């Protein structure tokens, strides 16, 4: 808004055996912390898949002797967040990879749509959190396409009819997760994505894993010509088509992964393999702060933009973004005038100098500081309401 998005996703299973709870957020370099993910129902209604870790757990200075209703959990914890860092915005993140089979059930009708806006924004506004971040993936038709709007426009009528009685002159972001890949996209009604919305965080990773048949870059700018198969997608393809189409470049927001995609048994990038291996938490993905791992040294394709470790003693190769790899992205991002940066996740991420989300800050410079909303007057839960205080 009033400078660049440096956005990251914070996922509510990362308190889990990941350990990475909210106040392990490097909050100083963050504008947008995207909390992942609501579950959906068919009849558009949006619920919470961990309540647990959503309001109920309680942390150290939570006390089991608290007057009222009170929310606890990241709910709370991302509330200090916000309190002590009031640039920083909180968005409520609904679907994902794995909960999106519903949304076209639920983006059908009507009626679906004003139940998807109105629990959705209820869950906002209870939690005191400052917008609503739609990641559905994917709109596989026209019908499917359109509804998208409808429901995107159902959610803004609904989330300004609330700031106009409960935070008047507030204005809640409504953002989506919007595919790379063209297959996808052009189903998109990207010219009324354009319109409806704060911003799209364009997914550019996921280019290549074990669905690929050759190892590849996994986020890579620009196309090999000289060595395709290395680079199956490109960046700059998307980005270039999500503008003409009718989405305003500074609305665009480049998403960076803090993760490597692992090939096994290969000579290097573009080239045959046999399997994904292990993963740090799951098969074939390795966190960005286990990277690169002993023995591996990091090497550069310059017309894709993208790194890969290599040891030449496993054959083990990853495609993983560097330091490096993010000022490439960030001055790339600048020069098309796009919004910022976004990275999924938060909890790979390493801390220092070679944070990729501290790279980007750097990179960036000028950081949105648009305020943050405290006053939910509305919310069901006391401490909430009262602001902590
Ligand atoms: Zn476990
Ligand atoms: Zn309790
Ligand atoms: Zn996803
Ligand atoms: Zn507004
Ligand atoms: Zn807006
Ligand atoms: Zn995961
Ligand atoms: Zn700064």
């Amino acid at each position: 808004a009033n400078g660049y998005a440096n956005s990251v996703y914070f996922t509510n299973w990362g308190i889990y055996d990941r350990n990475f709870q909210p106040a392990d957020l490097v909050a100083s370099d963050v504008t947008h912390v995207i909390y992942s993910f609501m579950n959906l129902q068919a009849d558009g209604t949006v619920i919470s898949g961990d309540t647990y870790a959503d309001y109920e757990k309680h942390y150290a200075d939570d006390s089991w002797n608290d007057v009222g209703t009170n929310a606890y959990g990241c709910v709370k914890q991302l509330f200090k967040v916000k309190k002590a860092n009031r640039g920083l915005k909180v968005l409520l993140s609904i679907g994902g990879w794995t909960w999106s089979t519903n949304f076209p059930s639920a983006a059908s009708t009507d009626a679906n749509r004003k139940n998807f806006a109105k629990t959705a924004i209820t869950f906002m506004k209870d939690w005191g959190f400052d917008g609503i971040d739609i990641d559905w993936e994917y709109p596989a038709d026209a019908t499917q396409a359109s509804n998208m709007i409808l429901l995107l426009k159902e959610v803004r009528s609904q989330l300004d009819a609330y700031a106009a009685q409960y935070a008047p002159g507030y204005h809640f972001l409504l953002t989506i997760a919007a595919p790379a890949g063209k297959d996808n996209y052009s189903k998109l009604r990207l010219a009324d994505l354009g319109q409806v919305l704060d911003y799209i965080n364009l997914m550019a990773y996921d280019y290549a894993g074990s669905f690929s048949p050759l190892t590849g870059h996994d986020a890579n700018l620009f196309n090999n010509p000289s060595n395709p198969n290395a680079t199956p997608f490109n960046t700059d393809s998307a980005v270039k088509d999500y503008i003409n189409g009718g989405v305003p470049a500074n609305k665009i927001v480049l998403g960076m992964p803090i993760y490597g995609r692992s090939f096994q048994n290969t000579a290097g990038i573009g080239q045959t393999y046999n399997g994904v291996g292990s993963g740090s938490w799951e098969a074939g993905i390795w966190d960005y702060k286990a990277l690169p791992k002993a023995g591996a040294t990091v090497q550069y394709d310059s017309v894709a933009k993208g790194y890969y470790s290599y040891n030449s003693a496993t054959k083990e190769l990853i495609s993983f973004d560097t330091p490096d790899m993010i000022n490439t992205k960030v001055a790339y991002l600048k020069s098309l005038g796009l919004g910022g940066s976004m990275f999924w996740e938060a909890s790979a991420d390493k801390k220092g100098a070679d944070s990729l989300i501290g790279t980007s800050h750097r990179a960036l410079g000028g950081l949105d500081t648009t305020q943050n909303l405290l006053s939910y007057p509305n919310s069901k839960y006391d401490n909430i309401k009262n602001g902590l205080n």
